[PDB]
């Protein structure tokens, strides 16, 4: 509805606003069975032969799931075990009874919440029955016909049934038993819907999943758990969004190098800390790699998992970069090769030596010729940005840009003392080698001045 | 055709030639459309309830659609937009009208160019027509037998029509609308190939295109676009390569260390320019990440986004690493671990320490032990390489190679001053930190003799 | 079994012990082969149609396949080419006569050892036979009739066999020739339990890829080769694990950070020696990369080509960091943000600033809030761990833990000379750097005391 960007001349780099939250902060572990005939030998014509053979790829898919069941700153993010909530609830399904209670729960309605003997309550779903079509409806036409079909419609009735389990032991037989995105065989449109629908989570929450369901697929996993007692069980592990509607921002930087004609005489800085941001609970959730996160319209769906929990004064590195309340992180090298960052609204161009930076229209060509240095153009009449021989094409959406004209941070730096190697270094950490450097001329010079008597 | 490799002793690295480009530069948008039936109500045997729950999986994907509508050296690199461009192209399908002139435009040929109120031409193809079959080939014959199909034909026929809408709707509800490679179910190989024959590209374009259209899938898109007035339409953005048969290059690097017995005295520097690197517009496109690009034969498919552009002067380092010209990029450090690198036409063998090095035939078993320091083998006579426990085998493209002899420059540099722990560096840069070590050594000496007295 | 693990307070690191070894070593190729029937034009009611419809997509299959044919410490690894072997095998299968000599072979009987003209002996397996089902079994039938199918089982017995050939095409279309994981299309279960029963392997060995199927799938390639003289040709490269059963762990470092109370004076270092460990060959097989390898209960499945082949002494950093036989690896730094690393039976949690760290369970809700520094919890009582906007599932795997307490040896270090922003350091390299900062104190102070005179 509502984007807006603001490119920074004085530190590179752009901030793009008015987008929503949408935050994976949990998870919800549900339980997926499929009823199965534990056919062993059959007793038997053309169409008795397509049966046949349909049971042999039903009795193989049953036999492959039961071998299956037992056999710039994304540096400084921490390391989950992405499964191993529905792990844990997988695990509890294998003690002695757990599959005959939810089997019984399950008898007549395709869905019921069950409590584990560990306490937890789960909501179990059966999604298809292959044990009622098997054994009442193909096994005694078999036996009344003596080995005859007659109606060919049998073959494709049971052809089609047969084809979602086949679906999904080929899937997990690829994934050693675990799936992410979570298919439309592993849970249909209808079935992920009316999961969210008694999902114990707000009306906020189950509208915002349900309009988003290929976000929650991609997000969501599936893991081969258990095939017992006539059942094939499987743990569909979902998202639980307890952070929405909140702001965000995202943050795309580039290079920011002197422009001396002398080669081998330029300095760089670069803001590290691009990436995705959103306002939780005080605090702002960080994410390195805004890659991670997916845009729909102006909703970000971020996971906490790819997040630093950072204080709000973060911020404050759009305002003023040498603020006093945070300490921004940037990096510093001698390498100015020329790139282009493309940005919501707009496009970063770092443009430097011999390099062709342009910006064009597809009306009339190129628009802009780019002088040496960082600067930036709005999507607003450039649909391509060109840097050397990279053609980029700019975001097309509709938003406001703002131009922060202002001098380059790096002219400030005496080119002399600079540290120029620094990586997960900051504003104050490139000032602390800066006074080191020169407190160790000052220290020499006074000796220099003392040694003349 | 005709691979040649060159290894360089002096900087432990290869050299790769003989290859032709192929490189994607733009992008081309192609509207791609299928015909829906409108259908909502149906009025209805066994064949009959095959048709309608067929009704159903129909209904289900086009409301599943209407859903999904709504809702070493690249960090150096640039970021870019993937798909901008072929979203640009679908906000556009959204605007009155332009749905409607796609549908009349198609209404009797398969394949239309059509301009869109924008000033955009695209080309436009329909790929299935499930309105005709299903309201004039279906739905009639449900009436005239009143709820009755007699021929099986019937309930295969619509079976086979509708399986390819079911696929492409699993596809894109898995992906969030957006799919790469493009599958066969977006684009058969004869829709893709009349797609290339048709784009406003050279004959030399085409018939790159044409004979290597599995390259061309896995380096396009197909982005869920509009579903409205009876039209499901989808964008497919396919490569353009603007740059081609210009020759390229693959440099291999390995780390070069100094091989005394004393544990800790040790000193390594390694070429981090590794990558491919091909001609274009008088520059050299070099891709750090040169598993980014896909080689087919001596035919290398890169894509300009994972390119820097930089001075042909960049291919001096691999004849003199010392030459004035460019400013030759390498890391250094003090971690003297073994490692092969397996490059196009044999095998380079970083060897430090007590580590077992081989190189092996499979007729002879070991033909070589490898000495301490980097050494090369070709696949001429070589089949496999073994560094400690780790066993690799060599690609055995015919070419041939060619070993230039030189003293590693590692023995050149003064250990005591040697930066060991850079990694954004250049053979300047690692020369600029040796020289203030030394000065600072100069001044303190100079200062112990003006003390004497 | 038997999942022991130990936390080490001084280093902010934990290991996990008890698993065993399943190393990918090397590799064997198969050669997979479906005939095919050699139809060219046909000469052709409902049925008839829908069989020239299916010989349309069995002879565009053809097709596509003919134009296929023809046309912390992962930085130290080396490179390896993972298909090499694969592709040298498919090379012989294009000399003259190959190709017949394994149709020559499989004439009678589905498997057969062939000897290539280069001395490789390798298994033949023929998964279909479309040859004989085209030309022998429904040619026939539509010349005896004049056009007539009359039994419609004609038409799905059709289908279900040209089905596997559409699904491998359109694998092989979508990723260019190769394909991984190997699908259930390019081998069914039995025909890789049948392949790994007739391996040059042992007993162990058997046992162990004929248990974990879905391991084997994910680490093998499927390579498209040749299509010729009613021949579909590709190789299957399996994984051959030469190192099974010897002892693993896996190393879970985090970083350590001193806890003043005064901003921006805190200091760090984290061990970066992080990953998967194995016993092999007399030295220590080490995976930077622990995501790269696969766990299954308390196997571990990693491959060679992503190790390090080290001295079993890199053990000894887990007993004492300062050890003298082997030179730790850690990285520096001043940047204390708060993270965690879930471990296999517990979590370490890295709390520093004003960051909310706890540890919870699902009866009781927290059940400890941490201070500030490096602490860790065990998965007994402990259900999650939140550090900050971000929770994190434990692992609830059986085993018992070990904390092993002690003071962070980040105190024992003076932050006045501590080098902060080191990444591929270790502990000499860290104190090499100290005594160099502590020299040049000692000689500026040495000469301050000789100018007083
Ligand atoms: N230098 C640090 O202190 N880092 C924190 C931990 C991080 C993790 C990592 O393996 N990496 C590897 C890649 C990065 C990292 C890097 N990468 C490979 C190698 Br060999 C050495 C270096 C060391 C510092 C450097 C400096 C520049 Cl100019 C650019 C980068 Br991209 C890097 C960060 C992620 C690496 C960077
Ligand atoms: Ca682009
Ligand atoms: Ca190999
Ligand atoms: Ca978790």
């Amino acid at each position: 509805q509502n984007i807006t960007e603001e490119f920074y001349q004085s530190t590179c780099s752009a901030v793009s606003k008015g987008y929503l939250s949408a935050l994976r902060t949990g998870w919800y572990t549900s339980v997926i069975t499929i009823e199965l005939s534990n056919i062993k030998e059959n007793k038997c014509d053309a169409k008795v032969k397509l049966i046949k053979q349909e049971l042999d790829k039903y009795k193989n898919a049953v036999t492959e799931l039961q071998l299956l069941m037992q056999s710039f700153l994304g540096f400084l993010l921490g390391v989950g075990s992405a499964i191993a909530s529905g792990v844990a609830v997988c695990k509890v399904l294998h003690l002695e009874g757990e599959v005959n209670k939810i089997k019984s729960a399950l008898l007549s309605t395709n869905k019921a919440v069950v409590s584990l003997s560990n306490g937890v309550s789960v909501l179990t779903f059966k999604v298809l029955d292959l044990k009622n079509y098997i054994d009442k409806q193909l096994l005694p036409i078999l036996n009344k016909q003596s080995c005859s079909i007659s109606n060919i419609e049998t073959v494709i009735e049971f052809q089609q049934k047969n084809n979602r389990l086949l679906e999904i032991t080929r899937e997990f037989s690829v994934n050693a038993g675990v799936t992410t995105p979570v298919s439309t065989y592993m849970l249909t449109n209808s079935e992920l819907l009316s999961l969210i629908n008694d999902m114990p989570i707000t009306n906020d929450q189950k509208k915002l999943m349900s309009n988003n369901v290929q976000i929650v697929r991609q997000q969501s996993y599936s893991i081969m758990c258990i095939i017992k007692e006539e059942v094939l069980a499987y743990v569909v592990q979902l998202p639980l969004y307890g952070v929405i509607d909140t702001p965000c921002w995202k943050l795309h930087t580039s290079p920011l190098c002197t422009t001396n004609t002398k080669e081998g005489s330029n300095i760089c800085l670069t803001r590290t800390d691009r990436g995705w941001y959103c306002d939780n609970a005080g605090s702002v959730s960080f994410f390195p790699q805004a890659e991670t996160c997916k845009v729909q319209s102006n909703r970000v769906f971020c996971d906490t998992m790819n997040s630093l929990t950072l204080p709000s004064e973060v911020n404050l590195c759009n305002v003023d970069i040498f603020n006093p309340k945070y300490d921004c992180k940037i990096m510093t090298s001698k390498t100015d090769v020329s790139s282009s960052v493309i940005t919501s609204l707009g496009a970063i161009v770092s443009c430097y030596g011999k390099t062709k930076c342009t910006a064009s229209n597809k009306n009339r060509g190129i628009i802009k010729t780019f002088s040496n240095g960082c600067d930036y153009v709005s999507n607003k009449g450039v649909d391509t940005v060109s840097v050397g021989n990279t053609l980029y094409y700019v975001n097309k959406q509709e938003g406001k840009s703002l131009y922060v004209k202002g001098e380059p941070i790096i002219n400030f730096y005496d080119p002399l003392v600079f540290p120029s190697d620094e990586f997960d270094a900051s504003i104050s950490q490139v000032n602390e080698k800066i006074n080191q450097s020169l407190a160790f001329i000052r220290k020499s010079d006074e000796l220099l001045s003392a040694i003349g008597g």
